[PDB]
Parts: C-alpha cells; structure tokens; sequence
C-alpha cells in the first residue's frame, strides 16, 4: 500500500544517532520516487491534519505529556508556510508557535537556553519553537562574532571559538533535551532540507511578485552567500544531537505539498506512540449526567 510505502521511506529520513552526516549526497532535497500523487497527497496531509487535531484534543484533555516541535531550515525551504499549515487544523487554546528572532537585551544577559526554557510546553500542550536553540550552534557559528554580544558565552575574541566550543554547546543541548524528555515532553525536530537551487528560484519567484515585495529589507540574501558554513554547522550538529529520545528528521523540501505530508506523518506517527485516548465516563459521572438532565425536564 501506498501508506505503508509512505511509512517505509520516512524512516529513511530519522537522523541515527552514530551516524555521519552529508547533506550533498546522504539526504535529498527532493525525491523522485514519490509513491504517490500530489493530489492523493494533498488528501492524505488533510487525513493527517485531522488526525493531529483529535490528538491535540486528548492531549489538551487528558495527557501527561507535553509535546516540542522543533523546525530549522535554510530561507525560503517552506518554514513558516508548514507550520502555519499545521497550525490551522489545530485548536489555539493548546498550541503555541514562538519564533525566536534576535535576542533582547534581557535574553542577552541569561545563557542562550535560558528563553527557550521559559518558553517550554506546559503538560498538555504542543509548543512549536520556529527556529529554535539550535539557531546557537548555526548562525552564530557561521556569524561567531554575534558571541561578543552575548555576555554569557566567554567569547572575547573569535579566535577563542573552535571544535570543543561547538562540541560542548551540542553536549548542553542534548542534556537540556534529554531532561525535558524525561520530565515528560515528547521531542520531534525536524530540518527542512532545501536546495540551493530551489532557495534560487524561490528568492527570485518572491522578488518578482508585488503583493510579497515589500517584505524584503536590506541584506536579506546574505546568508545565502554562506551556503557552505551553514551547511557545515547543519552536518556537525545533525551528528551529534540526534538521539532516539530526541530525533531529528531531514525533510526534502524542494517540494512543498510532500514536505508537508511527511512531518504530518511523522508527527502523527509519533504522538500515535502515546496511546492518547479521551476520558471515559463511569457510573458515577453517567449518574449525574442522568440527574442533571431530569432537573431541566422537570422545569
Ligand atoms: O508565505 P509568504 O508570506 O507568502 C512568503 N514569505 C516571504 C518572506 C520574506 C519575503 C521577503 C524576501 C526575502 C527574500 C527574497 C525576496 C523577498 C517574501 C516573502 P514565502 O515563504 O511563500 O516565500
């Protein structure tokens, strides 16, 4: 079945955690033996869509859990359009996306976790963290200069940074995911895999369309001018912080309807694991229910 073929290449994308990374050659921005349509694919992301919503709704309801959801990407592979995509079919009372932008003065003088903490998912909830932590070992790797900022990093000089800095951030994070994880969230991450390319066609798609023009500021195509350090912090820091407590997943996103579909089925197959149910009603409470409504009856 074209599910169950759906299932079998997803796990293709769950990051090992003894496993080295090249995101040239290891892992595709786009896939050619696609087992379906993009029809049946855009049917199938709306099963998915619904199916994350009950889930939502017993975790709302019931769980002991709370739920993380992590997405990095390259500009223009599809961020902000997936999660609002996923965002919609949801119920806003549980649910909270929070796009870190750049640190405020405040944020500035607590360690790089220390907003991501404050920000975590209460027990029933899904936060969603677009962009994320993560952004502490790739744009200021590729941009090391932004640690002379940061009062909390020890960074005087950008000499001083080197392998055993970016090691020990990625050491931090995993102990930080591992805590949480064992303290009942759930952690799903989920890198958006682009090529630059498509970001090509993209940016220029975007810069000749009137109604999104405005959009751009200044400087807005510089990252793209670091391809390849941004790729090498990706690469370092996919090897060293996916764990099978706290994955990651390298979502091809050339093709946006089936990039959708897939972290929907992931997540969906995830959360699946949980075995989340509604409440049931016992005697007691049907007794009541049966109480209450001959009150209204008897009026
Ligand atoms: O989903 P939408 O909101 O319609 C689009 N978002 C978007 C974000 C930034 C810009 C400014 C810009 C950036 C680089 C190159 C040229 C222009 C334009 C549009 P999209 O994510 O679908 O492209």
């Amino acid at each position: 079945t074209d599910f169950s073929k759906l299932s079998k290449y997803v796990e293709t994308l769950r990051v090992k955690p003894k496993q080295s990374i090249d995101l040239k050659k290891d892992f595709d921005t786009d896939y050619d033996h696609k087992m379906l349509t993009k029809e049946e694919g855009e049917e199938l992301l709306n099963l998915g869509i619904s199916k994350l919503s009950e889930i939502q709704e017993k975790l709302y309801a019931s769980g002991t859990k709370s739920v993380l959801i992590v997405f990095q990407a390259m500009d223009a592979a599809g961020k902000d359009g997936t999660v609002k995509h996923i965002m919609t079919g949801l119920n806003p009372q549980g649910v909270k996306v929070t796009s870190f932008k750049v640190p405020s003065k405040i944020e500035l003088s607590h360690d790089y976790l220390w907003r991501h903490y404050v920000a975590l998912p209460a027990t029933g909830e899904i936060g969603i963290f677009n962009r994320s932590h993560y952004e502490n070992v790739l744009v200021t790797r590729v941009h090391p200069e932004y640690l002379l900022s940061e009062q909390t990093s020890g960074v005087t000089a950008i000499e001083q940074v080197n392998q055993k800095f970016w090691d020990k951030r990625f050491q931090q994070i995993n102990n930080f995911e591992q805590h949480i994880s064992e303290n009942g969230t759930i952690v799903l991450k989920f890198f958006l895999h682009v090529s630059k390319k498509e970001q090509k066609k993209r940016f220029i798609e975007r810069i000749e369309l009137d109604t999104k023009n405005w959009k751009f500021s200044t400087g807005d195509l510089k990252e793209r001018a670091h391809w390849k350090d941004y790729r090498n912090a990706y690469e370092d820091m996919l090897a060293n912080t996916s764990t099978k407590q706290a994955p990651w997943f390298v979502i091809p996103a050339d093709d946006k309807w089936f990039t959708r579909l897939l972290i929907a089925e992931i997540i969906c197959t995830e959360l699946e694991k949980l075995n989340l149910t509604f409440p049931t009603v016992s005697l007691e409470q049907k007794a009541e229910l049966e109480k209450a409504k001959a009150e209204l009856v008897a009026e």
